[PDB]
């Protein structure tokens, strides 16, 4: 009963050194695993891992479960809800969930059916400090020491590009200048190179301000730099970890694995139908593929029957495994897809604004299968959702909801709380719009976006995001920017020795199981504004992973066409919507927080840019100057015309 | 992949023109069956209907599940909610699922059990119309659609009367002069006629002084010849939704239909009881005929044992299905019931008022097992219910709420939130008294109606309505007219060619499930407060019809006059209530919101009617002429009293 | 089908006499059993207990089930919620159910299986009775007449020791002059002496200035004595609720049981066993003994089969029977305890602050495997919890959490809303503080408590108590004085013909589970603040009572000697917290609510105690005084230093 530490130490140069330190052995002694991460000694999270000592055998799946505890007393704060104890998870604790969970879940063996829970809690924060990184670390320790089937320690870091530099754990004072902000998970490979697992990165609300005042735009080649800047940092971070489990991990446990299938099923099927499967998905057509890709099925579960009674889920099961291989298989040597497209072939693309009546602004995306719908509100400010959580922001000014009904995809099911994923989407399609809106003085509005899935299957959150820019725009949104975002996918296996890459452009829901690694980018046509990615491959050829952020550049830069003839320019604002023109009695009467701010436009009207094609329209007691939809100008008058002009 | 479109036109004569437009094919495609519904190519409800592969065979009910969504973009607004996303249902919501349900259950193949689930979006709304009808035409035609075991189409629509005319799909403007407003629905028979078979009415709070301006009261004639005014309207709403099955309509699939019971168990069963069973059912006595209807169950669960074993379940189904029989029989042919009453009998009745200590009013209702407290709490208008839904309504004065505990029918169970017939109920009791409240001015108070449903087995929203009425009048509400409400049932079944009808007055919850209609009406002694129906005969005799309702209404008058003895005229408020007599120093230190507003007796004491048997007493400075508890009045002194009265 | 009544006279002298009066037969019929229970005539309350026909036999423990309904119309009030309708239970809500509860599910036969659903429903209050009481009675009142294998009545009352007098149901008026307020339930034996059960005390905000003003101090003497005073009330409140089943009880039903094992199995296992079992129990080693206690359960887990195949639960539950039998009967033999300890002796202790960076104050309490981390948060008391509930408090100062994860004992599970029990245990600890806290003058602080039980396996309750002493103490609380907690126990069986007692300090979870009776203990160095007992004994001698109470005592004092060492007087406040210091301009630019009142330190600074070791600084424009840490007191010049101090 002894405790033991660790450190990480972050070397910033000028700006600054820190250092990531972790404990065990005085805290949480119950656990199965327990350690304490701290930033700079100031901000701590503490992690418990715990098992269930029997399997969910029932399941199919591996249940991790990951929860992340803000505690209000880490900010010396008094939670402000009602009962005054902290509640339902802030969007950061969910977030957050999200980035631990998405490296630490494939970090464990296959077939694993016993419960493993992640608790990490926030009980210290430096305001300045963000603890979602702190926390991966955390999780990640406590696991490893946990004695389980896992494969760690996983390394978490993030590196955002100021000035220049890639400054690792950033502080919220330093990101005031960062171009890129991006979160970056790997593990350290028995060879001692880092192999990157996860990343969730994004632009900036300063980017194009700071790019504007010479910094450099974060295109492709500069996100890669940034990737490869984050590997010391995660090897670092892996090397204390692993010297903390060195010190105090329990012995790996015996734990039951369940397959999903035995070998005889496999050979079984296979040499039942491996020959019809192999040809029933060389068709190019939806309804005939999927209609013989069924006689197959059939001939299968009828050629196995009933010899295999009972094992039915071993069938479907081999069945997958089978089709997996195939579909790879094709992808590598001819180079086709269970579709039929090309490596680079986009789904057809239907995009269309003015697709809801009475709504502010609205837009109609559709990507194959994939159908979302995104609509536009515009409040007065006093709308923006108000926040009291860990995160120094207290106010939402842009607010966008991701809605998933189960109808989506022909299904029934719960129709309410949003899940973790909606949650996941919806924060990525709202970080990669971020970097594109007009500020607060140049709009002073709340903007409120939803995007509904209506129908899904590729990518939602990419489809999302074009949804977005266009409705937006048909609002009237100013948007220094169309952003568009494409789902892209890779295939990986070595012919004889010899390691392939196949990047796929656009892939189908099918494509993302059978890959290897999937990555998201959105973005203007200058730059990304956002940029998800998740692998297990032990690293890829730089000129490999340039070459597929390049193909999918290509993607977005063609749906940004698609997407301009829908809409170039931002609308005229809705009569329907809310005008705050510049210029008790009245303010009760007339209807007005009178500055003017007005809930519909018949009021302020029956210096501000009122409205900006030839000129800007500016309020005054309003001018013409041969600005947004809202922005700030001191005017002059320079010439008054005949008519008064 | 085509878009398909259809018309229902809605003529209105002088008040005008509306068209209910349905569409399907360009959103949702991958749902079973989806349709949108458009009012005036403004109001646009989307509706998606979707069914689960597999059948939950483990249920003994058919498990429909209908969800309404109301995205506040709808209306321009942002969620006023602490996140800024619309979250737990509103009101309307969930009585809207209730109207979609109600007639939608009972059009499906009987022993279905796969989940059918139809979620209506409402996405943009004229804030001048009413969503609810919209939804349910919407949720018919997405089903219509999805190629299931579904008679539809089912037309939905409102009807209110407005200055003598039956207004189709009526306005929030046009229900201004509004005496009654009844939402029905129904599906067209092979041979043309409409079939009704879901009726939602109700009086407004505009009828009285209408009716005082000259309108026709809403009596059992005018309500009936509404009812025939919404035929045509359902018909042409079918119609339109036809033309679209006809043009995208999936065909019908193939569903497993799970039975009760096979006949060898029910002809085993009769063959065995039967005799005994028509016979115990004779015994007008409570305890002595559930005696002997066990032994009866006895004797069958034991002679057809073991020759049924393992088949229980059918055995006590086809009990029921044979004592169904029974009971419908023996009110035809002997016009006798299961408990011994006559076809127009009411069961035992009890009234009583100051039921509870304390509380402003209360008053208790029996009605042969149903058992019902009101209670009533008054409080400052601040109090009221603040909304911000779709609703134009954004405050409640008088509020219902319905409470229906385990116990009341012997069973432990969830006590915590109300159900959807908790709220369904609780909506109708509140539209039934609504109609005759004071109006603010008259009466300066929140008011808060709860009943307490202590005991259940016959109508309990019925019972509730009586408890209201009495618990207001004890707690001092000058209601213009006490309401009373009656729960009735219709046998009908042909004996040989020829089918006989048979109304039964105060049913109970046996009858409900026996009968072929159940219907509650409730109103003042003048008019209809309120109508529920429910049925799936193919229409029935006018002649009929107006025969029952008049039933209803004569057993309605009777409890009137049970409700009278225990209390006529209002109590005096209660001390323990607020007062707002007219006439921060003293308004921190007397406490009340200084005209003057007081949270209790003793402020505002130690013009406005502050008592009103022998005359008047409105505040002054009171006087007394030879209003309401709270009425405004112009006061003039016509003289002076020697005492100075 | 009559109402019958019974009255329970409460005589308290002086002070007055006030009714319980039991009524059945008019509400709630249908439940099996149901009563209504009246403070005075005045405050009602309602219970209905029902029981499920099937018994639940898959559990593993009798299913019983408590709810407590508090309707806020018996205040005259309309809730306050956005909804209008009362929702999740208040604080007191949750703590009846467990005052209800903890006396109520031993008094059922063991083996019970059968769902049992007792709700007390709150109609009617008077704002000067506590309704918690009265429901007690009322919920074993309704539960006596259900015709259940139910052992009552129970009796349950309240006596406050007030102005030297015991009163039974004191008044909110008569507990101002309260120094101890303690529940007690109990049943009246064949014999008619009472059997205390239950017991749930606390100490006051007014004790120290009442003993100061004179008061006896709550010592264990005093409280013992409270204790008898409760026996004659609770008798009363028995043969009154007697006299109500006398006339109106159902017969007592034929309930199904379910034993956890047969004889075979323990006759079986015992003999297979038995000898290791006993001799593993000797090893005073942590996981030595488990270790050889894991042999003995393989030697017989392996020696019963496959004999016991399919019983394997019998076994392990036989298994148990065994190991308690062995525990106690070495415990009133040897006096030696399942870890070595003697009958007195406290396990490892461990105390420390500055636990946790940044918060205002932090400490972290171990014993045994018992830790506790306890933070302390202050802030404006703008931040104080707003309660609108039934009962008369509307705002609360100090506010403790108390949460237990389930890694806090190695498992997974459920991390969100707070269970009843961490509710309950929460409450004590913090019922066991608020008699020594400052008052809101003296320091005009909101206070945040929580109480992270990190580890746990003996009463983590009571671990919280001293937690909260030194967290407190740490942040700068000037509290009157430390309070410190202990987990007692008692083993008790009659060695022929003649009954043993022996008392545990600090109890381990499992000799609770073997004990007769678990009580804990809070309190100063001078008196009790906390008490909590269960037991289901046929009453002790107050001899052998006593003699736990001074046990329990002694190791509380050590306890607080050794949360001395780790702090003794209050640290300085924080600077991170805020200050109050006593002296929209400014008001809006230096931040703070102009006497000045800062959210920070660097605010009011860059007459009120602005600190107070030699003297006390308090505030001027300060001065010093050869009051607390925001304390106020009129300050006079008495001499102006050289440097005009």
């Amino acid at each position: 009963n002894e405790t033991h530490y660790a450190e990480a130490v972050i070397d910033n140069g000028a700006f600054g050194t820190r250092t990531i330190r972790f404990e065990t052995g005085r805290l949480a002694r119950q656990a199965a695993g327990s350690a304490v991460a701290y930033l700079d000694d100031d901000t701590m999270v503490l992690s418990a891992t715990t098992a269930s000592k029997n399997p969910k055998d029932q399941l199919d799946f591996f249940p991790l479960t990951v929860d992340v505890e803000e505690r209000m007393y880490a900010a010396g704060k008094i939670p402000g809800s009602f009962f005054r104890r902290e509640g339902r998870p802030s969007e950061d604790a969910i977030l957050t969930c999200r980035l631990i969970d998405r490296p630490l879940r494939p970090s464990f063996k296959k077939g694993l059916r016993n419960e493993i829970q992640v608790v990490a809690t926030i009980m210290a924060l430096n305001p300045d400090h963000l603890y979602d990184v702190v926390a991966i670390n955390a999780a990640s320790a406590s696991t490893q020491l946990a004695g389980l089937p896992f494969s760690g320690p996983i390394g978490g870091v993030r590196v955002a590009l100021i000035r220049g530099q890639w400054v690792a754990f950033p502080t919220h004072t330093e990101l005031e200048d960062a171009v890129f902000d991006m979160v970056v998970a790997g593990r350290v490979l028995e060879d001692g190179d880092v192999a990157i697992m996860m990343v969730e990165a994004e632009a900036t609300e300063k980017t194009i301000q700071l790019v504007k005042d010479g910094a450099e735009a974060p295109t492709e080649e500069v996100v890669a730099a940034g990737l490869d800047a984050a590997k010391p940092f995660i090897k670092v971070l892996c090397k204390a970890q692993a010297d903390l489990a060195a010190k105090a991990a329990k012995p790996t446990g015996e734990f039951p694995v369940f397959l999903d299938y035995q070998d005889d099923v496999l050979e079984a099927l296979s040499a039942a139908v491996r020959p019809e499967l192999s040809a029933a998905l060389t068709i190019a057509g939806k309804q005939d593929r999927e209609a013989e890709l069924d006689r197959v099925k059939a001939l299968a579960a009828e050629k196995l029957l009933p010899e295999f009674e009972g094992r039915e889920k071993e069938i479907s099961a081999a069945y997958r495994a089978l089709t997996k291989s195939l579909v790879r298989e094709r992808v590598i040597a001819e180079k086709k897809r269970i579709d039929g497209r090309g490596v680079t072939d986009i789904r057809t693309l239907a995009a269309e604004v003015e697709a809801i009546p009475r709504v502010h602004g609205s837009a109609l995306f559709e990507r194959g299968e994939t159908q979302i719908l995104g609509v536009t509100t515009l409040n007065m400010l006093r709308m923006e959702q108000q926040l009291d959580t860990l995160s120094p922001v207290t106010r939402k000014r842009y607010m966008h909801n991701y809605n998933f009904p189960p109808y989506s995809v022909g299904e029934t099911g719960r129709v309410g709380s949003p899940k973790r994923r909606e949650i996941g989407h919806g924060a990525l399609a709202e970080r990669a719009i971020v970097p594109v809106l007009p500020t607060r003085e140049e709009f002073p509005y709340a903007i409120r976006q939803v995007s509904e899935a209506l129908g899904s299957n590729g990518s939602t959150s990419m489809g999302s995001v074009c949804a977005s820019t266009m409705s937006l725009l048909n609002a009237g949104v100013p948007l220094k920017a169309p952003v568009a975002g494409i789902a892209m996918g890779l295939i990986s296996q070595e012919i004889n020795g010899e390691t392939h890459y196949v990047a796929l452009t656009d892939i189908l829901g099918a494509e993302d199981a059978f890959g290897d690694m999937d990555f998201k980018v959105a973005g203007t046509k200058e730059f990304v504004t956002a940029l998800q990615l998740d692998t297990k491959l032990d690293g890829i050829p730089a000129s490999v992973l340039a070459a597929a952020l390049k193909q999918a550049r290509d993607a977005r830069l063609h749906i940004l066409d698609v997407m301009m003839e829908a809409i170039d320019t931002p609308d005229e604002m809705s009569p329907n919507a809310p005008r705050i023109i510049t210029v008790n009695q009245i303010q009760e009467d007339t209807g007005a927080e009178i500055y003017i701010g007005a809930a519909d436009g018949p009021a302020a009207e029956a210096g501000s840019v009122v409205k900006t094609t030839f000129g800007a329209f500016v309020s005054l007691l309003d001018g013409l100057l041969h600005l947004g939809v809202g922005q700030k100008v001191q005017v002059e008058i320079a010439e008054i015309d005949s008519r008064g002009k």
